[PDB]
C-alpha cells in the first residue's frame, strides 16, 4: 500500500499522518527527520599558505661573468651584477677588484608549518541532500538513510521508501569556496594560474608536498650596496596573511536556515527548508481489517481553553461510544493543527482528554478517531509569552489565520457596499422602467 | 608598446601582423598556436565493473532454527529455508531430518580482473582553456604557455602576453562522463546510491579497494530442491556488461570541432573554435627607428595569376624605388588576403616577387612594404582542384565574395527600378503642378 506525503524538512519536529485503506482499520504514521546533510560536488583546485622565501647562496665569478639560467621552480628569480668585492670574515673574498660579477638567486616554497596552517580553494556545484528518517507505523519503528531525489530508494526489511525531489533547491555555498582549519569562507579567489601578487592565492599547488608549485610573489632584487656579502631584495607582503587578517566571518556564522556547516566532507547538516515528498509502501502485515479494531458508534468534541502557539497549549475532550476495548488512533486532518497523541486506548463508552497545538485564532479543525470525524470548533486566545525556545510546529496560513469575529466584521463592512450598489442598480432599473411606461 | 589582436583559434595556422609604431619602423609579428588543451574539472563519483557474485558456504542447523542477521556487504541477501536434509558423500549431514533449517547467503564484490577493466563515472564542470603560443617578432622568437581567461599572463623574459577570453565558449563533454580504458563516453549515469539492476553502475564504490561497496543487482535466493547440498539463486545480468555491449562510439570519434580527447587528466587537445583576443607588450628594445631601416619612395603592384584556393594560389610582383639596401617587412592589410612571406631583402631599385592566398573571387587588397601601402586589384578564377588536405587560411567575409560583374549586373537591375520609380514620382508631381496651375 503506497502512501504519498509531503513531510516538511524540519529536523526534530515529527510529522503525523493517518493511512486509511478502505477495507482495513486506519493506521498511524509518524515520520521524523532525525538528521539531514546536504553535501555539494567538490573538487580541489589548489591549496595555498604563507610562502617561505628561500634564497639560495649567492655565487660569484671572481674574474669573469656569469649568465642567469631558467628553471621551473616556483617564482624563479635570478639577476646578475658587476663588481662587488665581497668580504666574508678575513678582509677579502676576491681579487680582480673590477670584473667581479655576482649572481643573486631567490624563489619561494611552502613554509614548514603550512602542512596544517593552510587554505584549500574549492569550486562547488549542485548539492544533493541525504535524509535520515525515523518512521513509526502501527507498532513498528524503523530507521533509514536515503537520498531525497525521487529515484534513490531506501528499505528496512519490509519498509520501502522513495523520497524526493526536494521542493526548493538551495545551497549555502557560492560557486567558489575556501576552507581553512575547518572554517568555511564564501570567498572568490583567483583561478588556477590567475595569480595576483599581494592577495589570496599568490602561490598555488595541487598538494602540500608537490614540487610543481606555481608562485608569483612580486620579488625584485637590488644591487648589493654594502661591502659585506649579502643579497638585498624586497617582496610583496604575503597575501595569505592579508586574507587571514581580512578574512571576515566564516560561513558557519552566516549560513541561513540554521544549517551547521561541517568539513571533511564539506556539508551542511540540519538545513531546515521546504518540504520533501515521501512515498512509503507500508507492508500488508501491519494493516488489520475493520472488524477487529473497535469501531466507535459516535464521538463528540468539547474544546477547553486554548492558545495558538508553538507548544501544545491547547486541550480538548472526546466523548466516545464504542463496542469493544482497543487502541484506536487519533489524528487531526487540518493543516493548522497537530496532536500530541497518535494512539490512545478506547473503552466501550468514555471520555479521553487530549492535547493539541494550532496556529489560528480560532480552532476549526476536524479530529478523526478510528476514521470517525468530528469538527472541533473553538476560540483560541493569543499566547502570554513573547519568545519560546521551541520551534513552531505548524505553518501560518492566511485563509485560516483570521479571527471569526474579524472575519464577520470584514464581511459585513464589505457586503454593505455590495448590497448598496445592488439596491442602487435596482432603483435605476425601476426608474428606467417607469419612465419607459409613462412616456 | 602594447599591441592587441584577435588571433583565430586554429592550431598550426600562423597569424601575421605588423606592429606599426608612430615614430619607429614597422616590425613583423607572427603568432602560432602550437597547442591548446581544454581541460575540465573532474570529481570521481564512483567506479564500476563486472561484479563477482560470491555465495558464502551455506550453514545448516541440524534440526534447530537459524535466523538471518543484517550485514553491510554489497547487496547482501539472506534467506531461511525449512527441512532440506542435505547430502554430500555419505548422504546424511543432519539428524532429525524434519525441521532442518538451512541458511542461504549471497552478496557481490569486485571481480579480481577489475583492476584494469573498469569504468569511472565523472561529473565535469566549467572547462578552462590553456594555449601554447610561439610568437616571433622581428628576429627573436619565443615559446610560452598561457591560460585563456583575460587575466592570467604569460611571461617570456621580456614578453608579457594577456590571452582571452574565448569569444564563444564550448565544451564537448556533457554534464556526466564515463571513462573506460581511455575511452570517453558522454553518457549520463545514475547518481551515487541510485543503483538500478541490469543498468550501468549497478555496483558502485569510491575505489577498487574501498570496502564501502554498494550494489543493487536484484539477486533472489531460491529454495533448494535436489538432495545434495547447494544454494540456488537468480540475479540480473551485469549492467556494466550491458552498457559495454551498447556503449556506442566513444567521444574520440564524435567530438565536434576536431580535437583529440585525452585522459589522465581528462582534456581535449587541439580544438579549433572561435577567436582568442591576445595583447602583447612588445619590448621597446626590439623596435628600430625608421631612420635606420630603409624607407621606399614609390612602390607599385602588378598582380600575376591569382586563384582563390585554400592554399597560396596567387602571385604578384612589387616594383620598388628605395634609398638603401635593407630587410623590409611586408604585410597584407586585408582580412581576405594572407602572404607566404613576412619580410624580404630590399635593394635601392628593382622589383620582388611575392605569393599570397585569398578566398574571394576578387582581389581588392592593400599590400604594404616598410609601412607604405598599395592597393592590388585582380580577378581570380575558381580553383581547379576540388579537395585539399590543407585548411583554409582565411574566412570568406559577409558579402565580400561577390564579383565585379555580379555587382555591376545587380546594381544595374536595382537602379533601373530605382530610377524608374523616381521618374514616375517626378511625372506625378509634374502633372499635379500642371493641373494646379491650369485649374
Amino acid at each position: 500500500f503506497e502512501h504519498a506525503t509531503t513531510v516538511p524538512n524540519v529536523p526534530g519536529i515529527p510529522y503525523k499522518a493517518l493511512v486509511e485503506r478502505a477495507g482495513y482499520a486506519p493506521l498511524n504514521l509518524e515520520i521524523t527527520v532525525v538528521s539531514s546533510e546536504l553535501t555539494p560536488s567538490t573538487n580541489k583546485e589548489y591549496v595555498t599558505c604563507r610562502f617561505h622565501t628561500v634564497i639560495p647562496s649567492p655565487q660569484v665569478k671572481c674574474c669573469g661573468s656569469l649568465e642567469c639560467k631558467a628553471s621551473s621552480k616556483a617564482d624563479y628569480t635570478c639577476r646578475v651584477f658587476g663588481g662587488v668585492y665581497p668580504f666574508m670574515w678575513g678582509g677579502a673574498q676576491c681579487f680582480c677588484d673590477s670584473e667581479n660579477t655576482q649572481l643573486s638567486e631567490a624563489y619561494v616554497e611552502f613554509a614548514p608549518d603550512c602542512t596544517i596552517d593552510h587554505a584549500v580553494a574549492l569550486k562547488v556545484h549542485t548539492a544533493a541532500l541525504k535524509v535520515g528518517l525515523r518512521i513509526v507505523y502501527g507498532n513498528t519503528t524503523a530507521h533509514l538513510d536515503t537520498f531525497v531525489n525521487g529515484v534513490t530508494p531506501g528499505s528496512s526489511r519490509d519498509l520501502k521508501v522513495i523520497a524526493g525531489p526536494i521542493s526548493a533547491a538551495f545551497s549555502p555555498f557560492d560557486h567558489k569556496v575556501v576552507i581553512r582549519k575547518g572554517l568555511v569562507y564564501n570567498y572568490d579567489f583567483p583561478e588556477y594560474g590567475a595569480m595576483k601578487p599581494g592577495a589570496f592565492g599568490d602561490i598555488q599547488a595541487s598538494s602540500l608536498d608537490a614540487t610543481d608549485i606555481v608562485a608569483r610573489t612580486d620579488i625584485r632584487l637590488l644591487k648589493p650596496s654594502v661591502k659585506n656579502i649579502h643579497v638585498p631584495y624586497t617582496q610583496a607582503v604575503s597575501g595569505y596573511e592579508m586574507w587571514k587578517n581580512n578574512s571576515g566571518r566564516p560561513l558557519q556564522e552566516t549560513a541561513p536556515f540554521g544549517c551547521k556547516i561541517e568539513v571533511e566532507p564539506l556539508r551542511a547538516s540540519n538545513c531546515a527548508y521546504g518540504h520533501i515528498p515521501i512515498s512509503i509502501d507500508i507492508p500488508d502485515a501491519a494493516f488489520v481489517r475493520s472488524s477487529e479494531s473497535p469501531t466507535i458508534l459516535e464521538v463528540s468534541c468539547t474544546v477547553a481553553d486554548c492558545i495558538y502557539s508553538a507548544d501544545f497549549g491547547g486541550s480538548l475532550t472526546l466523548q466516545y461510544k464504542a463496542d469493544r476495548e482497543g487502541h484506536c488512533p487519533v489524528h487531526s486532518h487540518s493543516t493548522t493543527a497537530v496532536l500530541k497523541e497518535a494512539t490512545t486506548h478506547v473503552t466501550a463508552v468514555g471520555s479521553i482528554t487530549l492535547h493539541f497545538s494550532t496556529s489560528s485564532p480560532q480552532a476549526n479543525f476536524i479530529v478523526s478517531l478510528c476514521g470517525k470525524k468530528t469538527t472541533c470548533n473553538a476560540e483560541c486566545k493569543p499566547p502570554a509569552d513573547h519568545i519560546i525556545g521551541e520551534p513552531h510546529k505548524v505553518d501560518q496560513e492566511f485563509q485560516a489565520a483570521v479571527s471569526k469575529t474579524s472575519w464577520n466584521w470584514l464581511l459585513a463592512l464589505f457586503g454593505g457596499a455590495s448590497s448598496l450598489i445592488v439596491v442602487g442598480l435596482i432603483v435605476l432599473v425601476c426608474s428606467s422602467m417607469l419612465i419607459n411606461t409613462r412616456r
